[PDB]
C-alpha cells in the first residue's frame, strides 16, 4: 500500500512510489541521439504505471563523456530535440521522466571523439569489460585528467542538464555512482590526487559538489536536480565507502546540502547492512537527510518494496530487472498478479532494445 501512496518531489506530484531505474540499452544512434524506438520503450514503463522513470544514463559532453557506443547524449542542441518526443510521451502516460547525466571517466568502453579516456588518476580499473554494452577484456589504463579537462566536464554537466529541462524532462539525476567519473572522484581507491579535487573523505566530494553548484547555475532553483551514489563499482562490486556509518551520513548531508532535491542510492542488495553491522546505506541516507531517498538493489517483489518503504529505509523504490521483467510492474502488484521472472538471455549479446523485442517475440512474454 505504500508503494502505491502518491508523493511528491519539490514540485513534481508523483502517483506512486515506485521508479523505473536507469538502465544503460546502448541503443541510440551511433552520434548520440535518441530515436523512436527509444520512444516506445520508455513510453512502455510509464503505461505500466510507474510514478517515474529514470533514463539510461545520459553523456554530457563532445569529449570525454561518452561511455559505449550508441549511448545517447545531451551534449548538443541535436541532441536535446531528439529527446522532446520521448518526454512527451513519457508525459502522456502520466509519469515524470528524470534524464541520468553520466560521465564514463575510467569505465568509458566506446567514446567516437577519443582512445584515450580521463579519471582522477592514472590507476587502471579492475574487473573486465561489459560485454553486452560492446567490448571485451581489461579496462584501459586511464590518463590523469587535467585541470582544464576537469572544467570542461563541469561545463558539460551544466550544459547537459540545460539541454534535459529544455527538452522537457521534469529532472536530473547526476551519476555520482557505479564506478563512473564522479563516483571515482568520491573514492579512496581512485582518487589519489594531491590537489584540491583530493583529499580526506570529504576533500573528495569537491568535484561533486562542484558539478551540483554548476548545475544548479544553468537550471535554476525551481527544477529537480538528484545525485546517484553508489559503494559498488561496475569494475569493482566489493568495494565500499571509506570508514562506516558516521562518515556516509557525512558525506550525504554535504551532498544533499549542497542543494539536491533527492538522492538514490544503489547497492547489490538494498536490504543488507552497508557496513557489514547495523543500517542499510538507503537507511542510513534517509535518517542523516531530509530530502527524498530512492532506494535500490535487488527489490524484485511488491513484499520485498513494500517492507522497505515500511520499515522507513527508503522513500522510493527504483527497480531495474524487475521493471524489464514486467513494464506494468506497479499494476500487476496491485491486482495480485504474478511477476515473470526476470531472464538474462535477453541481453544475449548486446543489451539493445532490438535484441529485447526478438527476445520477447521468441518466448511469449510481452513487457505488459
Ligand atoms: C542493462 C542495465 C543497464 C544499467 C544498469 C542495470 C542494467 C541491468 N544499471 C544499474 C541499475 O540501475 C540497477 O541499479 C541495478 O540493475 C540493480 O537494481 P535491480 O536489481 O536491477 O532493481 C545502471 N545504473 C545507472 O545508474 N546507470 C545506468 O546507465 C545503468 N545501466
Ligand atoms: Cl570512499
Amino acid at each position: 500500500s505504500q508503494l502505491l501512496e502518491p508523493c511528491s518531489l519539490k514540485h513534481l506530484k508523483l502517483r506512486n512510489r515506485a521508479a523505473v531505474a536507469p538502465m544503460t540499452r546502448v541503443s541510440a544512434e551511433a552520434e548520440g541521439a535518441a530515436n523512436e524506438l527509444m520512444r516506445d520503450y520508455y513510453a512502455s514503463f510509464a503505461k505500466g504505471g510507474f510514478g517515474m522513470v529514470i533514463s539510461e544514463g545520459i553523456y554530457t559532453d563532445t569529449a570525454y563523456s561518452q561511455g559505449y557506443f550508441n549511448q545517447p547524449g545531451l551534449a548538443t542542441e541535436a541532441h536535446r530535440d531528439s529527446w522532446r518526443l520521448i518526454v512527451d510521451a513519457v508525459h502522456d502516460a502520466g509519469a515524470a521522466f528524470v534524464a541520468q547525466l553520466m560521465h564514463g571517466g575510467a569505465q568509458t568502453q566506446g567514446n567516437i571523439h577519443h582512445a584515450r579516456h580521463v579519471a582522477p588518476s592514472a590507476v587502471q580499473p579492475g574487473g573486465s569489460q561489459l560485454t553486452f554494452y560492446g567490448g571485451e577484456g581489461p579496462y584501459a589504463t586511464p590518463a590523469q585528467i587535467s585541470e582544464d579537462e576537469i572544467q570542461e566536464a563541469i561545463a558539460g554537466f551544466a550544459q547537459a542538464a540545460r539541454h534535459a529541462r529544455e527538452a522537457g524532462f521534469d529532472g536530473v539525476e547526476l551519476h555520482g555512482a557505479n564506478g563512473y567519473l564522479l563516483h571515482e572522484f568520491i573514492s579512496a581507491e581512485f582518487n589519489r590526487r594531491d590537489d584540491h579535487w583530493g583529499g580526506d573523505y570529504l576533500g573528495r566530494l569537491r568535484l561533486p559538489l562542484a558539478v551540483i553548484a554548476a548545475v544548479r547555475a544553468a537550471v535554476g532553483n525551481d527544477f529537480v536536480v538528484g545525485m546517484r551514489l553508489s559503494q559498488s563499482m561496475v569494475s569493482d562490486s566489493q568495494l565500499k565507502w571509506e570508514g562506516g556509518v558516521d562518515e556516509a551520513r557525512q558525506r550525504f548531508r554535504a551532498l544533499a546540502d549542497a542543494g539536491l532535491d533527492y538522492l538514490h542510492v544503489t547497492e547489490p542488495d538494498a536490504a543488507a547492512p552497508a557496513f557489514g553491522d547495523g543500517p542499510s546505506f538507503a537507511a542510513i541516507a534517509k535518517g542523516s537527510v531530509s530530502i527524498p531517498v530512492i532506494g535500490n538493489g535487488g527489490i524484485v517483489t511488491g513484499e520485498q518494496a513494500e517492507k522497505l518503504l515500511t520499515q522507513g529505509d527508503m522513500d522510493l523504490v527504483a527497480v531495474g530487472k524487475a521493471a524489464l521483467a514486467n513494464n506494468d510492474w506497479p499494476q500487476r502488484i496491485a491486482q495480485g498478479l504474478p511477476l515473470n521472472e526476470f531472464d538474462g538471455t535477453m541481453f544475449v549479446p548486446m543489451a539493445t532494445i532490438t535484441n529485447e523485442l526478438a527476445w520477447r517475440n521468441a518466448n511469449g512474454r510481452s513487457a505488459l
